[PDB]
């Protein structure tokens, strides 16, 4: 297992990462720095997390300490929903810039393929409780994010959360100048998503797997739900290899393939999580893993499903 995988824009980019949503802005910091102390070269960000400024705290002292060279680091953000009109978007990023203490980032996403009302607002609201949406289409959202290639500010641009017909929406679109170079959506054995991930590999579009723990700490989590760190059965499978459950979820989506950023601000945990390239699941394993699927999303946009580019209506 090579740490790396090849984008299509020439680059390469760390098959793990640490993720950053729902890390308090108080313990992030750390979490970042014993991240990269221990191994990790790629961070997944957003502007929406509110803790871009804390996360590039420690980006800007491991870069001053030394332990890693900028062009070692693999930083991702993405542009929220409010943001995509062609005028905001390059403000946007420049304050993810400027937080995260950077001069670039390695990747930029397109958070969700549905815009809204631009405003303080993240999730701008209509009275009776509806987010409103904005008019601009996502090809046009694309063509701002191509400018910022063009700028220097981003050396990779994607897309999130974008179902197979709003990725080909891309791929068709008139006067493509950059195809995204990877789509970040959930992937873990109770969403395992065969079906957009190959459409995806085949175009040549990196595969990004989010919540790959089943994301414990989500806020809106129920008794009921199911729990992939818990399963007696994925549990079986981390007994048989000495490895905990964690480290299986993390090495399944590297096994298909995919980069996958689980999320901790334990330090324990952090270096744990990076404990995955010295163990190899069998294919049995592997299918036996994606025998889980029971389509169930961790993140599903629930107040966004009038919005014309709502993306879990399509089977996939
Ligand atoms: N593009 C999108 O729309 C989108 C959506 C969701 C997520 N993401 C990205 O993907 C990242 C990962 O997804 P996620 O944050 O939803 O959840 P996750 O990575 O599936 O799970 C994180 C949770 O698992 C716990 N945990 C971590 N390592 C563990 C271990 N070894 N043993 C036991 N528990 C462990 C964490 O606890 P502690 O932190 O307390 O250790 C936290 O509660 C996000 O942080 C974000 O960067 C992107």
């Amino acid at each position: 297992m090579a740490s790396r995988i090849l984008l299509n824009n020439g680059a390469k980019m760390p098959i793990l990462g640490l993720g950053t949503w729902k890390s308090p802005p108080g313990q992030v910091t750390e979490a970042v720095k014993v991240a990269i102390d221990v191994g990790y070269r790629h961070i997944d960000c957003a502007h929406v997390y509110q803790n871009e400024n804390e996360v590039g705290v420690a980006i800007q002292e491991k870069l001053r300490e030394q332990v890693v060279k900028r062009e070692e680091l693999f930083i991702v953000s993405k542009l929220w929903c409010t943001y995509h009109e062609k005028g905001l978007v390059k403000g946007a990023c420049q304050k993810t810039l400027s937080d995260l203490k950077l001069d670039y980032l390695d990747l930029y996403l397109i958070h969700w393929p549905t815009g809204f009302k631009p405003g303080k607002e993240f999730f701008p609201l209509d009275e009776s409780g509806n987010v409103v949406p904005s008019d601009t289409n996502i090809l046009d959202t694309w063509a701002a994010m191509e400018e910022l290639v063009d700028e220097g500010l981003v050396k990779a641009i994607g897309i999130s959360n974008f179902n197979h017909l709003q990725v080909e929406m891309i791929l068709n679109k008139p006067g493509l100048k950059y195809k995204p170079a990877v789509n970040q959506i959930e992937c873990h054995p109770y969403l395992t998503q065969e079906k957009l991930i190959q459409y995806c590999q085949s175009k040549g579009i990196v595969v990004t797997a989010y919540s790959p723990l089943g994301s414990p700490d989500r806020p809106w989590a129920k008794p009921e739900d199911p729990s992939l760190l818990e399963d007696p059965r994925i549990k079986a499978i981390a007994a048989k290899h000495n490895k905990t459950t964690a480290q299986v979820l993390i090495r399944f989506p590297m096994q298909r393939n995919l980069v996958v950023i689980p999320k901790s601000v334990t330090p324990e945990r952090i270096a744990e999580n990076f404990k995955v390239f010295d163990f190899e699941l069998s294919s049995q394993d592997m299918t036996t893993l994606l025998s889980y699927n029971r389509n169930w999303r961790v993140c599903g946009a629930l107040s966004c499903t009038s919005h014309k580019d709502y993306p879990f209506h399509e089977e996939f």
